[PDB]
């Protein structure tokens, strides 16, 4: 019998961004914890937080500082622990994201690192000598401008692949992994289910830290993920504290070349359970992270292909559409225009709880929320934009135009603007000012109008969950792409001892036919998505409407 976590749902929630419940337009726990009800009703079995500790805030809890305490915005420990607490009355688990790439600037192993040369602290990160009247080499950070930074007190520099205000963490040092792992155990011992490892793949550096090739500097995400110990880390970590407990791990594998993954997620390897990729989510973006490449489903169901094919037997995949980085699901991947925008929410629906892995759901998406229409650079307040400003602007490459209007479709604000739970003042998110502004389509994408409504995006979503959960096919059976050439109609089977699923996707606003494999025929339809009618037992090809989805037996 397979693990939990192969057949669970699982929903993101960005906590500054689902529930305020004191006015300052901040989401919390005690905002989450009210509606763990919508959750539990929604079908959701586990919920992944992003992090919720001691932090500035520079990068809206991706910058700790303090790992044993929880961020003063969103309550206090006793507010956590009443979170698990609530979960656990439901039978639900909490995930909770692990930030170990880098600290704060604040954090007090960091003041203590830079005080001086000789501390005890100084190899809790990295600092390096300049070369000929520069920094240390050419790397780039992904927030702008160099990876390295200048402390005036030792006259070296420092490592932060993410921004100045994140330095990276030196895991080559040995007390500085043990106290990771201490740390760990603090969080494990209070009862977590899971653990998502955020950037998991940057954690070991080259030694010598020489230069990046010019090919290199255009991918360097890739760069950073080729440290030679990395492997070597995600093991120990593993034997000095996962194999204590049953909690389910899971990398955020960014930048990796897809051949890798394997590595990260072979169940005999003993590092991690799951794995998030990026191929997919990025599958249309350029190198510079800011423009876009126009993609077809072909692209779309080979990279999909691509992406199951490595899990293999041993490993496993989680599934995901959309996260806290990225731009609205339905606008990225569906077609967000008012007449369109229910039904390619519904037939990415069908997509994620038919995806052979772990399927994600990020918040707001099971209501078919959309990219923000931002209008000036000042609307965001994304510190990846404000270094796409740094890199492209403020150096001549690109103007202010330029950057706003292909961000705008781009940015990870998209994703992070406040939870649209009814139609009152800033859609019930907040009765202050939140802190990054509601969108105005909330007054027709709403959470209490789309529970209310049986043919909503929402009771969608819900049915497809119960669904998923009724036939085990839909989590652990095998994935077979029916055509991968065709860039109209998404087709696949799941089969599980015996039992075989039709999924049949349309991603054209127009009518379509779909001819089902020789000798394959309809004996049952579960579910479609704007159809008028379910095809006859004995179907050996369909008709579709403009975005139908549908999951038959066949
Ligand atoms: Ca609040």
């Amino acid at each position: 019998g397979a693990p939990w976590w192969k057949s669970a749902v699982f929903y993101q929630v960005y906590p500054r961004s689902f529930k305020d419940t004191n006015g300052d337009g901040i989401g919390d726990f005690k905002g989450l914890t009210e509606k763990l009800d919508y959750l539990k009703g929604l079908g959701i079995d586990a919920i992944w937080i992003n992090p919720h500790y001691a932090s500035p805030n520079t990068d809206n809890g991706y910058d700790i500082s303090d790992y044993r305490e929880v961020m003063k915005e969103y309550g206090t420990m006793e507010d956590f622990d009443r979170l698990m607490a609530e979960l656990k009355k439901r039978g639900m688990r909490l995930m909770v994201d692990v930030v170990i790439n880098h600290s704060s600037d604040q954090h007090e192993w960091f003041k203590s690192s830079r005080a001086s040369k000789d501390n005890p602290y100084r190899d809790y990160y990295f600092w390096r000598d300049g070369k000929d009247g520069h920094e240390p080499n050419n790397y780039p950070s992904f927030f702008g401008g160099s990876a390295w930074e200048k402390d005036p007190v030792t006259g070296q520099y420092y490592l932060h692949y993410l921004g100045r205000q994140q330095p990276d963490l030196n895991w080559d040092t040995p007390k500085l992994r043990e106290e990771l792992y201490a740390m760990l155990r603090f969080w494990l011992d209070k009862g977590v289910s899971g653990m998502r490892f955020d950037t998991v793949a940057t954690y070991s550096k080259t030694p010598g830290f020489p230069d990046l090739t010019p090919e290199q500097m255009k991918n360097f995400a890739e760069a950073y993920t080729q440290g030679p110990n990395l492997h070597r880390y995600l093991q120990e970590m593993h034997e000095k504290v996962f194999d204590h407990y049953d909690a389910v791990t899971a990398g955020e594998i960014f930048g990796a070349p897809l051949n890798q993954v394997p590595l990260f997620i072979d169940s005999r390897r003993k590092e991690l359970d799951m794995a998030f990729t990026f191929d997919l989510i990025r599958y249309d973006r350029a190198l510079d992270r800011w423009h876009t490449i126009p993609r077809t489903l072909a692209d779309f169901r080979q990279t999909i292909d691509k992406v199951d094919a490595i899990a293999g037997e041993y490993g496993w995949n989680t599934f995901f559409l959309g996260n806290h980085d990225n731009p609205r699901a339905v606008s990225h991947f569906g077609d967000d225009r008012p007449q369109w925008r229910e039904a390619s929410a519904k037939a990415l629906a069908t997509v994620t709880l038919t995806q052979r892995g772990t399927p994600f759901i990020f918040q707001g998406d099971e209501l078919g929320m959309t990219n923000y229409p931002f209008k000036t650079l000042q609307d965001f307040d994304d510190i990846e934009v404000k270094g796409f400003f740094q890199d492209y602007v403020e150096t001549g490459k690109a103007t202010a135009e330029e950057l706003l209007t292909n961000v705008a479709l781009t940015s990870r604000d998209n994703a992070r603007t406040p939870f649209q739970w009814d139609d009152s003042a800033n859609a019930g998110f907040t009765t202050g000012k939140p802190w990054l502004k509601v969108n105005p389509n909330y007054t027709e994408i709403n959470a209490a109008r789309e529970i209310g409504d049986p043919k909503s995006v929402y009771s969608f979503y819900r049915n497809l969950i119960s669904i998923r959960h009724e036939t085990p096919a839909l989590s652990t059976g095998s994935y077979r792409d029916i055509d991968p050439s065709n860039a109209d109609v998404y087709a696949y089977t799941r089969s599980q001892d015996g039992e075989t699923y039709l999924v049949v996707v349309n991603f054209k606003a127009e009518p379509r036919s779909f001819t089902l494999p020789d000798g394959m025929h309809i004996a049952e339809t579960l579910i479609e998505s704007s159809s008028p009618a379910a095809p006859a037992a004995g179907a050996a090809s369909l008709e579709l409407q403009p975005w139908q989805s549908g999951i038959y037996k066949v």
